């Protein structure tokens, strides 16, 4: 069949349903994957064919509304989730043209979208094609889904609908202990860890006698351990799929799927706020005891936070414990069945 | 577990392994290919971790001896096959210092190897690991093997074989009407079209009306797009400006097969590498042009079976293209082909064949 996915506007989204689109190319299916023109070459990088959805990039619908006027970015974890859902409302609204037209000449049989990918919950339901809706990372798929709808009320109003539709399947690749109380049914997936590729270097892959701290995006100069930053002491191109288990700390903000790679691996983490917020799902990680979470702008803060990490090997024990549960998750492969029981 | 991909010196070496590859990786398994310094970029075009196993291409192979001496070129299918084993061979010997280093820091518990990639069997003797060999196109992948064993003689002896090791486990994507007489028994395995991405572009997923042909890498153009067919010219990269100059109106360029081959009518090409598996899997009919006259046999057996047209010039081009188009038959072939295709092990299902051999 002709699937098409839909990522959204950062290289995470990606490579959040990098795995499935593989899969269910590896099963004989016909995959396209759409984003924002500026992230076509991670959709190519992942091996997958590649179309744009919009040629705006993610900063025009976050700092400026439907008018052109601009937007303030939010500043409490409330604001967040409001304005996330409006940003992604905005995003898109602004794909459906773009959408309509690849559909009319390359039809999917189904539509599959990540956590805020609202683009194809509206294509789909204007095809009339099932939505699959998988979640990007380990937060609440649906967290920004009231803002959303109403930011979306004239695309919704359009095709009939009150409020977003609910996807014909939910795809979740959150760890169970994870999971929130209110968690909804959903066909479980093991996300397994991906991103663009270059030229493997020794290092990447072999460790040396000190510890390896991965830090994602002067400290840490007291800890005696080997230090890697992954930009655009060893500095820049780092893929983390091959790096991060190697690696005893992640230092990261809890956006994308780099959790999700450290947990797999079982790696304990160091996570930081986004803007001035820390992430829910960064935060249900640090309760759960396989990460600190520390704000960075306090001297000395991440030094000790390493260093507890790196000696306390509880962090690690309950980092190996998230790894196994999704080890025991269903493959992608397996998933590719539930997506053709959908349309057959 | 870990498992070391060996591919070549050509794209569609690293393409043919790549479904399984990813399949393996997906399985959650740790996965990483290696080919020469030229073809590392195509590893990583497919999203597979990437490692060189020589800094030398593949010209310095097919050109010279390992002593530097001047090897020269065949004239004959027959001469292709002891020249190939031979020039494969250097290639392999030359990959193992690299693929040494690589394994002491990341030691597979599984290597797995295209048709010629002999490093491959090299690499997992001397480690003790089981070796698997794919079959990277539908050609016999054993044909080049007595001028291969006599190259790596030395490296065989001191691995204590008399000739190159029979594989833990064969891996076929040949279709069974296209298998020969001979074929040793295999593993089947159903090859899904992969290669390079770079930004669709509407035409190539949009079939017109007219026919469609694809030239895979200037009368013709004049010829057939006059009046019945447009023609698509797949090119790399560094000739892709200067034939667009010199052919304006035509769509040439960088061309993701996957994509535009089920869109076409007729695919116009050598027999090398994987083109020929994805126009059967699309149940296109192909034309098969000879290199002077060293006719692929896998390409005489897509002939043979009548899902393609093996011709020798400007004027003879034209005419094979008319009857693939015209005479309904080569299609049906194709599709027959096609569904042969869809009937092998997926490689997900595979995936479970190469844990079986450790465990
Ligand atoms: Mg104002
Ligand atoms: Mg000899």
């Amino acid at each position: 069949m002709k699937i098409l996915f839909v990522a959204a506007g950062s290289p995470a989204t990606v490579f959040a349903l990098a795995p499935l689109a593989t899969a269910a190319r590896n099963a004989g299916h016909d995959v396209f994957m759409g984003a924002v023109e500026d992230m076509v070459p991670y959709i190519a990088s992942a091996g997958i064919p590649a179309v744009a959805t919009t040629d705006l990039p993610i900063r025009h619908f976050i700092t400026m509304d439907r008018e052109g006027n601009p937007v303030r970015m939010p500043e409490t974890p409330e604001e967040e989730l409001d304005f996330a859902g409006h940003w992604f409302g905005r995003m898109a609204a602004g794909s459906m043209d773009a959408l309509r037209e690849v559909t009319a000449n390359w039809r999917p049989d189904l539509v599959v979208g990540g956590s805020m990918s609202f683009a194809a919950a509206l294509i789909a339901a204007e095809l009339g094609v099932p939505y699959v809706r998988q979640a990007w990372d380990t937060g609440d798929a649906w967290r920004t889904d009231p803002a959303a709808s109403d930011e979306l009320r004239p695309e919704l109003r359009a095709l009939g609908l009150d409020r977003l539709p609910d996807p014909a399947l939910f795809v979740d690749i959150c760890p169970p202990s994870l999971r929130p109380a209110d968690a909804p049914p959903a066909q479980m997936m093991r996300w397994v860890p991906a991103n663009g590729q270059r030229r493997l270097e020794p290092w990447m892959y072999t460790k040396g006698n000190r510890p390896r701290i991965l830090v994602t995006s002067a400290d840490m100069a007291a800890l005696d351990a080997e230090v890697v930053i992954a930009t655009l002491v060893r500095a820049g191109w780092v893929p983390l799929d091959v790096v991060v288990p190697t690696c005893d700390v992640v230092v990261h903000h809890a956006g994308g799927v780099t959790a999700l790679t450290a947990m797999n691996a079982g790696v304990p983490q160091l996570i930081v706020p986004q803007g001035g917020n820390f992430v829910e799902a960064g935060l249900r990680i640090s309760d759960f005891g396989a990460a600190i979470t520390v704000d960075e702008n306090t001297p000395e803060a991440v030094e000790k936070a390493c260093g507890e990490l790196i000696g306390n090997p509880s962090y690690a024990e309950r980092a190996r414990e998230l790894s196994a549960e999704i080890a025991a998750l269903p493959l992608p492969a397996e998933v590719v069945g539930a997506l053709e029981g959908l349309v057959e």
